[PDB]
């Protein structure tokens, strides 16, 4: 059954997070066949500017993600940045996310695999798809059983990303493949993304074949303290989920095996 | 009315051209809501090696095309390489094709636009999507009425191309878009990988395009150009049905330009 | 000796074409160690907009060139966009130039090789350094004797080119190499002139058989490639620099 | 005073390190106009394979680097991978190196700046040159006073890097610039090209930069990392000589940022 990873890019506030957690609960009720997982970063450890929003800290974040899980019965995924953050995070996160810039930091991957939780690894903007076989190999060595590789775009010149859809079938050979619909259309350092392309590339993803879609959402995308240009309006989620399910239905029959 | 441009990369032997030509005809008959067009090049004026198969001349070509156009009643399309080849070829081809490397050559375009026939420009591997607008403008200024833009991959480092599927909705702003499913999986001087041909076609119809461009051959390993990318004639039907199904569902979400 | 192809990007006029031929002449006299070659195009056959300047036809073209070739005694070179322009242009052009986008068009290559002239091929923005081998194999077959490969940048994402300086030694394995100092910094569909010089020093330091650069008396008033056109009054300086760097670096140029 | 950062990629063993340091010492004596800074990693924390050499631990690596500083009187530099590593490393490092994949990791940048030591950031392969400004601003925010940016290539298609030398003058506006002659010709996940190392250094000094970074090993074929890109310890002298020579004549043309 299809995996949908949704949430706010960052934990801007517990009030905002809970509101977003409500739409996902409602959505899981409407799409019984989809496996939903609530996502949110407790820290933007890689912002370009020292002036940008980062977060309220690990403690606060883990506590807020807990509220969402306890109040909505939703599984959780959040990203970690240094080794020591795995265990504490593993307390509430069902899936530990590894940032794209860190997909090669051996200790971080090992730390995460060691918690016993599932691990999703954002493919680096510098990584060739075949080069992800070693990422999985490390996680496996570290104890990881539920492994995920997430397509999030490849460096295409300066301040731009391209999604080479060949990566989906190649990566499926070693792990469940996920398509990150929001960061893939993001233009890095662009102000120091293009929301209109989010939906069309998602359809491409499911036509090609993947095991899940990752998409960030916000009640007021233009007021988002992070990834504003690319976060989707809460009201748009429903329509996109339906199209994924419909496109997957008629397409699955053609997904290449293995 | 989805447009499907299929055929042999080049005219190797009219016998094969007819074998592929009847197969198309059969399909055009099964899929009546589809408009087929027979594609094939009378010459390969852009091969890397000097020892590579080119063609049997514009004469033998234009002749072979009309032979298929009459024996099967299928619309024809082929590409021109120099300003002159326009007029002579517009006598058998309904769609004049402009090569990828020549998409910026003002006079070649200006010419094919005069023949009154429809024009299809392969987007250069060096062109950014939003740059195809000027290509359209040149042709309109030249009398082109039915204009087509074709996605065929972009230079992604050395000996490799990538398909930026954002180009489809972008070029759709000023022309009908075609997705080249065979040259896009091709590896420049590598090459190509037939294993990705179909998956990306699926991607193209899911995103939304006005048609696809494929190339088929009775048995690829025998092809004389782009052999590792040529699609086996048999599979051609399964694919056509596949993208029609996907198109039926996907079109409900195509953005409105 | 060292090659220095200079001149205007386009033949905006025979008047201006001369003001430039005069300066190239002077520099030609001040640096007897360098083989200068006047260059300009009679037709910008590949402009982006249909509304952009092209030239005054092959007529006024070869006309203006032949004039400089006799009034200043400088060798001349220009680019052809279709096979027929080969022999007719090979009347005044010592070096026939092949545009970047056309570098794989066999007939344009064979047609230039026929004329028995020197053929300089702009390496396409879509071509790998090593793929230029066949481009030289095509010219040999076509009767070419004096061949050149020009580095003019590689497609780097949308509307941008990067100069992979590894090509210089790679290509030098089968052809003399020229570096296009003005087009290698252009932004397809735009340009940054502040990088023209720096990259030239980089080209000679690595090692090349010659430099290719376009100049104009008043760049801001140019009708083609305004942004990437050295103001005539700077060519001399740059040329002194290329020689100096070439003298110190020569010693280190690898060996094919 | 031109800066030459040199040493062996990883601290393979203390003896092998002292051997390289002996040579670096010799060079600092012969080239008194150059400022040599010895470099070596106590840990390869980003190896593609779980089976590759990483190192003998921080403590071991800090002792070795200190033995090289003490015995040969050379300045030291090494890279850090997690915040906690900054402080202990600063006891010996004159310059704290920040890995390319980690160049956007704020807490690591801050941790290094807080030590009071100079900081040299490897420009990420996904970073445009103008994006480094925000990097230099994070460091100043953290207390860094002496800052360096190192050009080490940019992602060019898969398993390949290209060096855009327009990045030197661009980055010189915010920090002193070093050119990494070793990783720039490296082919990521390819298994580099040793023959291109010297040519690119020449281009680098010609264009203009405040220093060059080059790893060296006595027996490159037996290196436990970056084997294909480490220079034979016997070639360094030639390179440095040529560099000073090129810089000598080229220096006057460096454009005043």
């Amino acid at each position: 059954k299809f995996l949908v990873i949704a949430g706010m890019n960052a934990i801007e506030s517990e009030e905002l997070l809970l509101k977003v957690g409500e739409e996902i609960k409602r959505l899981s009720e409407k799409f019984k066949e989809v496996e939903f997982v609530f996502k949110s970063s407790f820290d933007k450890a890689n912002r370009s500017s020292i002036h940008s929003f980062r977060g309220h800290g690990l403690e606060y974040g883990v506590k807020a993600l807990r509220k969402v899980k306890e109040e909505f019965g939703l599984k959780i995924t959040t990203d970690i940045h240094e080794s020591w953050q795995a265990e504490p995070v593993a307390e509430v996160a069902d899936i530990i996310q590894i940032p794209a810039f860190l997909c090669r930091q051996t200790d971080l991957l090992l730390a995460a695999a060691k918690t016993g939780r599932a691990v999703n690894v954002k493919k680096g903007q510098f990584l060739a798809p075949w080069d992800t076989k070693n990422v999985v190999e490390k996680l496996k060595f570290g104890g990881a059983k539920e492994i995920y590789l997430t397509e999030r775009g490849t460096t295409f010149g300066y301040n731009n990303l391209v999604v080479d859809f060949r990566s989906l079938p190649i990566m499926k050979q070693w792990a469940k493949v996920i398509y990150d619909a929001t960061h893939s259309v993001q233009l890095p350092g662009g102000l120091g993304g293009m929301r209109e392309f989010i939906f069309p590339l998602i359809r491409a993803a499911v036509a090609v074949g993947c095991d899940g879609v990752f998409m960030e959402t916000h009640p007021e995308p233009e007021k988002a303290l992070s990834d504003a240009s690319t976060q989707l309006p809460l009201s748009q989620l429903e329509g996109i989920i339906e199209a994924i399910l419909e496109i997957r239905e008629v397409a699955s029959k053609y997904y290449e095996t293995i």
